[PDB]
C-alpha cells in the first residue's frame, strides 16, 4: 500500500528503520542473513537466522585487537517515535543464543542501560570462518512487533573522540574573557575557579565544555567521554545541559593556566581584567 504519484520521500510509505546513534560504535555492514521478526504471541515464541561469514566479513571481526564486532539490534516495527529515530528495544522477556550459548546482555559500555536497551554482542561466539552461525532469540509474551538487524560495527573509542575535541576550534580566551567580565559585573571582584574536574576529582587534563555552556568551569573531556560510553547521559557535568560531541571544545583560556601552573595547584583566582594567581 502507498502512494503512486508522490514527488519525495515524505509522501510514500514506511520509514526506513534507523536506530539511534552513538559516537561509540558506527554500523559498517549488516549481515542480510541476520534479519528477524518478532511477532505478536500470548505465549513463548522465536525466530532464528542461518549465517555464515564471508570473507570480507570474518575479518574485521577475527583480529585480536580489531576494533570490529558483530552487534544484534532490535527495535519496535511501530515505535512511539519515530522510525527513522528507533530506539534500541528487545522484546521482555527473552533469551539471546548464538550457535547454541546464551549471550549475557554485556557489551562494551553502557552499563546503565538495561540490556532490552541496548545491542547484543554476538562476535565471541561466531564459529570459525567456513561454518555455518546459528543465532536464535526466543520471546514471550509480546503485545507489538519488533525486528532485529545483525551489523557489523565499528568499535569507537573514547581517547579517538578526545581527537575529534582537540580538532574542534577551541572556545579562544577573548571569549572567556568577554564572559569573565558580564559575570564579575552582577555584584552586590574576583571569582576564583578549579583546576578540577567535576568528574575525576583530580587536575585537569583537557579542560572543556560545549560552547553552548554559559559557565568558566570546564570538565575533563576525557573523562567526559569515558563516563558517557559507561553511562550515557550527555549532560554537562557542571550545568546539566544537553550537549553534542560536536559541540564539545577545548577552552584556551583554562587549558593556558592548566599549561602553566604548579601541579598542585587545585584553585586560581582571577580578576575582571583576565589574569590569574595560583590560590597555594
Ligand atoms: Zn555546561
Amino acid at each position: 500500500t502507498n502512494p503512486d504519484a508522490s514527488s519525495s520521500s515524505s509522501s510514500f510509505a514506511v520509514p526506513t528503520i534507523h536506530f539511534k546513534e552513538s559516537p561509540f560504535y558506527k554500523i559498517q555492514r549488516l549481515i542480510p542473513e541476520l534479519v528477524m521478526n518478532v511477532e505478536v504471541t500470548g505465549g513463548r515464541g522465536m525466530c532464528s537466522a542461518k549465517f555464515k561469514l564471508s570473507k570480507a566479513d570474518y575479518n574485521l571481526l577475527s583480529n585480536p585487537n580489531s576494533k570490529h564486532r558483530l552487534y544484534l539490534f532490535s527495535g519496535m516495527i511501530n515505535p512511539l517515535g519515530s522510525r527513522g529515530n528507533e530506539p534500541i528495544q528487545f522484546p521482555f522477556p527473552n533469551e539471546l543464543r548464538c550457535n547454541n550459548v546464551q549471550i549475557k546482555d554485556n557489551i562494551r559500555g553502557f552499563k546503565s542501560k538495561p540490556g532490552t536497551a541496548k545491542p547484543a554482542d554476538l562476535t565471541p561466539h561466531l564459529k570459525p570462518y567456513t561454518q555455518q552461525n546459528n543465532v536464535e532469540l526466543i520471546y514471550a509474551f509480546t503485545t507489538k512487533e519488533y525486528k532485529l538487524f545483525g551489523y557489523i560495527v565499528e568499535m569507537i573509542t573514547p581517547e579517538q573522540l578526545l581527537e575529534k575535541v582537540l580538532q574542534h576550534p577551541k572556545i579562544i580566551k577573548q571569549a572567556t574573557l568577554l564572559y569573565l567580565k558580564k559575570t564579575l559585573r552582577e555584584d552586590e571582584t574576583s571569582t576564583i575557579m578549579s583546576l578540577q574536574c567535576p568528574i575525576s576529582y583530580t587536575r585537569m587534563k583537557y579542560p572543556s565544555k560545549s560552547i553552548n555552556c554559559k559557565h568558566l568551569q570546564c570538565f575533563d573531556a576525557l573523562w567526559f567521554l569515558h563516563s558517557q560510553l559507561q553511562i550515557p547521559t550527555w549532560q554537562c557535568p557542571v550545568c546539566q545541559i544537553d550537549i553534542a560531541l560536536e559541540n564539545l571544545a577545548i577552552s584556551e583560556f583554562v587549558d593556558d593556566i592548566l599549561q602553566n601552573c604548579q601541579k598542585n595547584v587545585e584553585q586560581v583566582e582571577l580578576t575582571s581584567d583576565g589574569k590569574w594567581t595560583a590560590i597555594l
